[PDB]
């Protein structure tokens, strides 16, 4: 349950 945002930590592992 994450929110991809195209980035390092802000994608997949984000949240």
């Amino acid at each position: 349950s994450a929110y991809w945002q195209w980035f390092s930590k802000f994608l997949g592992r984000i949240l």
